[PDB]
């Protein structure tokens, strides 16, 4: 009977009501308000793939004592000016935030370390922080979807996935708008077209048992 | 790399020191003391694939007025002769539990429908009552995680799987027995065979986003 999947999965889409839906989201409207760097997980991260890790240390090392050693390679230059305007006390208006690459090589934002050393700047450099480093956000709102969804979730909704589960709610895409509904109704449409489903943590190539199994990339 | 995926796996279940599990299980000792109609949850429904539907409302009015119509098909027989017996109040002994197919038309079992009668004989006739009939075990005890294990993981131990996972715990067999680690042991020598998983509650033929479809059989 699993020749027939498709065509239940296509009939399980068409079962939802997308004017009766809890909240919609436009992916235009996703793209304008979060860069993808500040969606995804890896931002939160030292960027162990892009600098040397003695160049981060080195960039710690000057925060500290804003003195001595400066970092070598020439991908160090952003860095290298945020690290010395702190040193220095020297301003970064929010303009100079918009103009940069956003994340710190130690992992997390500019922004949000210097509104750490600046809290008055806190408003106005929130647009250039990571989901994970603004304060949680109101219930029902798209921040509030967005910083409690897991790694999996978020790398779906990044490649435009045509649905994909996250906690208590079903996303699915029609056109390029995004339609929530809960896991009741979820449920409700996968018994009419004769599914049954299971939310992953990773994919599936191989089953042993009900475990899923799949090599981690890295 | 999901090329590899199967060597991955065989270097996982390598990783385990069974010497060292939480518990351990022959499968013979299961089967010894839990028949396979008392663990699957089906046995808990009425039996609606083995008998007609009228006929499992003939048993109940029989029961309920202890008077009248008699169902007709001779698969009956023996249902008959559990309901005339607590109409007629005349007493089942033990061996006639251990001798009955256990499994009532209306769902649950002779012995548990019995012992509501007559609850001096529960103790001796609880080894022919379903685990979802019986008290509540002690942790740690086999009867404890048989009770705590979903359809999934009950038909996966049924059908002698290879692996499946019941909640925090992994149940890995070697030869005949299978042996129990917790939750972190599993991830932690899954993360040194280079792999990622998750726990089915179905199949999964084909993914959408994180989403495993799968149809239901009935
Ligand atoms: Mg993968
Ligand atoms: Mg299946």
């Amino acid at each position: 009977n699993a020749d027939s999947l498709p065509e239940r999965i296509d009939l399980f889409v068409s079962l939802f009501d997308y004017n009766s839906a809890t909240t919609s989201y436009d992916i235009r409207s996703i793209q304008t308000d979060f860069p993808t760097r500040l969606l995804t997980p890896d931002s939160m991260l030292p960027q162990t793939s892009e600098y040397p890790l003695k160049d981060i240390q080195l960039l710690y090392k000057l925060a500290q004592s804003c003195t001595g050693k400066l970092p070598l390679s020439p991908l160090i230059t952003e860095p290298l000016v945020f690290t010395r305007s702190l040193c220095k006390g020297s301003s970064l208006s929010p303009r100079w935030f918009a103009r940069s690459g956003l994340i710190h090589p130690g992992g997390g934002t500019y922004a949000f370390r210097y509104a750490e050393k600046y809290p008055a700047q806190f408003a106005n450099l929130l647009p250039y922080m990571h989901i994970q480093e603004r304060p949680n956000a109101a219930e029902g709102t798209l921040l509030y979807h967005l910083q409690n969804m897991g790694e999996d979730a978020i790398n779906a909704l990044v490649s435009g996935a045509s649905m994909f589960g996250s906690g208590s709610d079903l996303w699915l895409r029609k056109g390029d708008i995004y339609y929530l509904f809960n896991e009741e109704t979820w449920l409700t449409n996968a018994n009419k077209a004769g599914l049954s489903y299971s939310l992953l943590s990773a994919d599936c190539f191989i089953q042993r048992g009900n475990i899923c199994w799949d090599v981690e990339d890295h």
